[PDB]
């Protein structure tokens, strides 16, 4: 922000623009379920076209293909199709993001042309670490990583970064494009401004709700969050990693993070030290396979979860507790659903939680729900204008909350 180059200060007339966007949208059965993330990036894309930009080249990622190409699953071609509609302009989709063939198309396009490169996470050089065919985690070669970044840089004359949602990751698209002028997009600015107002001087008590399925990544955030919040609800897939360590509970086939489990005790003790109330689930709704149409089951912390069964939602007694926390708080940040909201058997808990968050905003409490899947709850239940702010980044928003500057923003020009 503030001392870094921005799109409004940028000159794009006659120049090709390579733009990093967060088009990592929710997919069901190969089709889009929400387009906010896409819709949010349009102002920046149009700006360039209206100001006489020769082309706009769009780079983004979908899901976690672990460095291997999966066009059948994690392809960006359907995206791509929505963009035309929001765009009102013909969009051209390429089956790779590199190089000589792709560089050919991007080398000097026809005026007003926008190009969607293929998914970046098909290459190990983005992250750059990944899984091979074995499922063996591997890392990309330093030299190759660096060739990857030189490839992107032929795609445009100026670089614009609008991907607030991935701004917290130091990947090759985010920090690697070497161009003389690297400018932050409007989404980046709109979002960064909003959070400078919200954090820096939070209304208290301040509560942080944690959920979702990305356990391994999101526990590492907690520790620095403990210094900035008053209360924490930790539900969703996170919950089981905590409960097995803390109470030697039995969690069945539920998500578990082993590395995360090594820090659970310390995290509790720092919460005590700082007096942050940690709220966890006391009962769950269970399933025998990972399916919409699985057989349902009931469980408690005391009861444990039966072998080969998994907890995909939180029980009614658990929702009762969360709701006590919500009522106390005057600012709330929520990332990650507490259950699998997409499937009707497991959307009970998440629905209840949102319902409470909406009342909270009525009494003047400030509510931020951020994240690609957690945002989709709002769209599904039409609570988008009922909450104080709905944000495009979830993990990214939490990383602002810790105090570290974002890799994406630190890499912008000064
Ligand atoms: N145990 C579980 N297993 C699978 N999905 C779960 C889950 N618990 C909750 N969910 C729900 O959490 C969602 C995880 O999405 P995430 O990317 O972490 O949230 P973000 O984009 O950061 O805001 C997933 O779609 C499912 O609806
Ligand atoms: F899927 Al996220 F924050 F991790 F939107
Ligand atoms: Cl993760």
């Amino acid at each position: 922000m503030s001392n870094k180059l921005t799109l409004d200060k940028l000159d794009v007339k006659g120049k090709r623009v390579v733009m990093r966007v967060d088009f990592n949208v929710p997919m069901k059965n190969n089709q889009i379920t929400n387009n906010q993330r896409i819709k949010a990036a349009v102002p920046s894309i149009k700006f360039c076209l209206d100001n006489g930009a020769k082309s706009v080249v769009l780079m983004s990622h979908l899901g976690r293909p672990d460095g291997v190409p999966m066009p059948d699953k994690y392809s960006l071609e359907p995206v791509a199709v929505e963009l035309k509609s929001l765009l009102g302009k013909d969009v051209l989709f390429l089956k790779d993001c590199v190089g000589p063939e792709v560089e050919k198309a991007c080398a000097n396009p026809a005026a007003g042309s926008v190009i969607l490169l293929e998914n970046l996470r098909f290459h190990v050089e983005e992250e750059g670490k990944g899984k091979d065919a074995s499922g063996n985690k591997v890392k990309a070669e330093p030299a190759k990583i660096e060739a990857f970044r030189a490839s992107l840089s032929k795609l445009g004359d100026v670089y614009v970064n609008d991907a607030f949602g991935t701004a917290h990751r130091a990947h090759s698209s985010m920090v690697g494009v070497n161009l003389p002028q690297k400018a932050g997009g409007f989404l980046m600015k709109k979002e960064l401004n909003y959070f400078a107002k919200a954090l820096e001087s939070p209304e208290r008590p301040f509560l942080a709700i944690l959920g979702g399925a990305k356990v391994a990544d999101k526990i590492q955030l907690i520790n620095n969050m403990l210094d900035k919040v008053n209360e924490m609800i930790i539900g969703g897939g996170m919950a089981f990693t905590f409960l097995k360590v803390l109470n030697n509970m039995e969690i069945g086939t539920s998500l578990f993070d082993e590395e995360g489990a090594k820090i659970v005790k310390d995290l509790m003790s720092k919460a005590e030290k700082n007096g942050v109330k940690i709220t966890l689930p006391v009962d769950f709704v269970t399933a025998d396979k990972f399916d919409e149409n699985a057989k349902t089951g009931q469980a408690t912390v005391a009861s444990g979860i039966p072998a080969g069964w998994m907890g995909l939602d939180c029980g009614p007694e658990s929702s009762k507790k969360y709701a006590e926390a919500v009522t106390r708080a005057k600012q709330i940040v929520w990332n990650g659903p507490v259950g699998v909201f997409e499937w009707e058997a497991f959307a009970r808990g998440t629905k209840a939680l949102m319902d409470e968050v909406v009342k909270a905003t009525s009494r003047g409490c400030i509510t931020i729900i951020g994240g690609g899947d957690t945002a989709t709850c709002c769209a599904k239940w039409n609570t988008e204008d009922k909450v104080s702010h709905v944000s495009t980044g979830g993990g990214a928003s939490l990383e602002l909350l810790e105090g570290k500057v974002l890799p994406g923003v630190d890499a912008l020009s000064n």
